[PDB]
């Protein structure tokens, strides 16, 4: 048992909701918090602004000692950063971009990710300002994900369409 709460399941182990994974993260204070990221974490808007945001910039400043240290992310690839005032740990993940070209089979090997961790919130990798379609992002993460995620979808018109869609 834990505590998400409104989830439809749609499958053993993928759940959604109509929800501001912020908001979501405030409440639930997830042990796994996931953010769309770039290689560069660089988090000026959709969903990693909005959560960098959310920690007063305190994501931001982990993330660019980070790549001080490291160097960029790979597409495909993942970080496990602080959640900060949000989660225990923030996990970075690197969908493709397809505003920037990106192959969109690398959307498989970046919710590969999800599975080093046993229960995590998440958005839908490579959806809104990164340009995939967020139907195929679901179907993606149902086939890849063995492990508990719980899908937050902002956009309510969004959600309806990923629920009645579902296959
Ligand atoms: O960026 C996102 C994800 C997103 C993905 C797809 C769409 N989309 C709309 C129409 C088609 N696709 C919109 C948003 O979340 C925004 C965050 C989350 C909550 C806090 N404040 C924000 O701004």
């Amino acid at each position: 048992v834990n505590s998400f709460s409104g989830y439809l399941k749609l499958t053993d182990n993928v759940y959604i909701k109509n929800a501001d994974i912020v908001e979501e993260a405030k409440k639930v204070k997830p042990t796994v918090v996931v953010n769309a990221a770039n290689v560069y974490l660089k988090h000026g808007g959709g969903v990693a602004g909005a959560l960098n945001k959310a920690t007063n910039n305190a994501m931001q400043v982990e993330s660019d000692d980070y790549i001080a240290t490291n160097g960029p992310l790979k597409v495909g690839g993942s970080c496990v950063l602080s959640g900060h005032n949000l989660a225990k740990h923030c996990l970075h993940v690197v969908g493709p971009n397809v505003n920037k070209g990106e192959d969109i089979q690398l959307l498989k090997s970046a919710y590969e990710n999800f599975n080093q961790h046993e229960v995590l919130l998440a958005p839908l990798l490579s959806a809104g300002i990164f340009g995939a379609d967020p139907i195929h992002s679901l179907r993606v993460c149902v086939d890849t994900v063995r492990t508990n995620v719980y899908l937050a979808v902002f956009d309510k018109n969004l959600y309806d369409k990923l629920v009645s869609s579902f296959l």
